[PDB]
């Protein structure tokens, strides 16, 4: 009966996260992921995930999911499905540059992590927006470069730093939508600096893509840049409803990823069947039916960034489904999400160190899935709170 002394460690470390107010809990969804969903045999109406155009539980994605298996198999074993979705892919989000590539990735992490790896080294500089998500902060780390943090949109500084860095090889890397604010980078002006300064902007669309721009095509086509500098990254699993992740750029940098980046990072994909239901799901997102949903997305934000106004506390200033809502402490927030959950509202508390100190915070995720007497009963929780 032997006994491995470090697990008292991790028994002494897991009841100091439950008296420090972080602990987390992983629920199981008895439906599929939607507006409305049962959790634990009660139906509540979600605010938690990501799935901003409603399309994770659509009939033509769920329907592109058995004929991708049925035409190419359960696992992948690079698959045609794989091949064509690229294709697409460049087709969609490619505007800003010509001759545009992509590369298909099982997550965005493995995204961030060959576009980095393959074009940092000892002597580039990572110049990183402070609040970019944690994936991005562990690509650059493994790239061997030095880090140096700008802060949080803050560009004047950010080309103070520029000027003051003599680096053979310069990136600049921020999100375009930051996953627990809201808010949208100042991607012209950031462009603006890689051009002068001839370094590359990296920028990852987690968050806009399919919610932001003409038809969806992401923060990039919103902002309407045109920039071989440009190097676009974007997940499948959040607006698209499936899962994966892409790079788009200049095809001479998608074909030196192709021969830079660790060659384990292409070894790794999804079941085939992903990659036919993202074809699928591009062809919603960039029609009529995408349009509607993002229009009707946009009326549901109008509506909740007055609704968080009107309580007593201080809203996340947002134009995006993000609508973060500052409670301060970690019991203060944990006690106002259960009084929605006991409301039938789901709705996360967020947590140092995914957020900054003193800022735990509500995270309202808004879908075109929900409708406005979802919106009703979520203004009716927060107006008892």
């Amino acid at each position: 009966h032997h006994h491995m002394h470090l697990l008292d460690t991790l028994a002494e470390g897991l009841k100091e996260i439950d008296a420090r107010g972080l602990r987390r809990r992983r629920r199981t969804a008895d439906t599929p992921c939607a507006a409305h969903m049962t959790v634990d045999g009660r139906a509540i109406i979600g605010f938690a995930s990501n799935d901003y155009l409603g399309l994770a539980a659509h009939p033509q994605l769920i329907a592109a999911i058995a004929e991708g298996a049925q035409r190419y198999g359960a696992g992948s074993g690079h698959s045609r499905a794989h091949a064509q979705l690229e294709d697409d892919l460049a087709e969609f989000v490619g505007g800003f540059v010509e001759n545009a590539r992509a590369l298909y990735f099982s997550t965005g992490y493995m995204a961030n992590l060959a576009t980095l790896t393959a074009l940092a080294g000892r002597g580039t500089t990572l110049f990183s927006d402070a609040l970019n998500h944690a994936s991005l902060i562990d690509g650059a780390r493994l790239s061997r470069a030095d880090v140096q943090i700008y802060p949080h949109c803050d560009t004047d500084a950010l080309s103070a730093m520029l000027e003051a860095s003599d680096a053979d090889v310069k990136v600049i890397v921020s999100d375009t939508v930051f996953s627990m604010d809201g808010d949208i980078a100042p991607l012209p002006r950031l462009l603006e600096l890689a051009e002068q300064h001839g370094a590359w902007l990296i920028v990852d669309d987690a968050h806009g893509f399919g919610v932001l721009g003409p038809q969806g095509r992401g923060a990039i086509a919103q902002a309407a840049l045109r920039s071989p500098n440009l190097i676009s990254i974007g997940t499948l699993d959040k607006a698209a409803g499936v899962s994966g992740a892409f790079v788009a750029a200049h095809e001479t940098v998608i074909e030196w990823l192709v021969q830079r980046a660790r060659p384990y990072i292409f070894t790794t994909a999804s079941v085939p069947a992903a990659a036919h239901a993202v074809s699928a799901s591009l062809r919603i997102i960039g029609g009529e039916e995408g349009d509607a949903r993002r229009a009707h997305l946009q009326q549901l934000i109008g509506r909740t960034r007055a609704m968080l106004k009107a309580t007593p506390w201080l809203p996340v200033d947002s134009h995006t489904a993000v609508q973060p809502l500052i409670i301060g402490a970690n019991d203060a927030t944990l006690e106002i999400a259960a009084t929605l959950d006991r409301a039938g509202l789901w709705v996360p508390a967020i947590r140092p160190p995914t957020v900054p100190t003193g800022t735990s915070r509500l995270r309202i995720s808004l879908s075109a899935a929900h409708s406005q007497a979802d919106l009703d009963r979520l203004e009716a929780g927060l107006q008892q709170l």
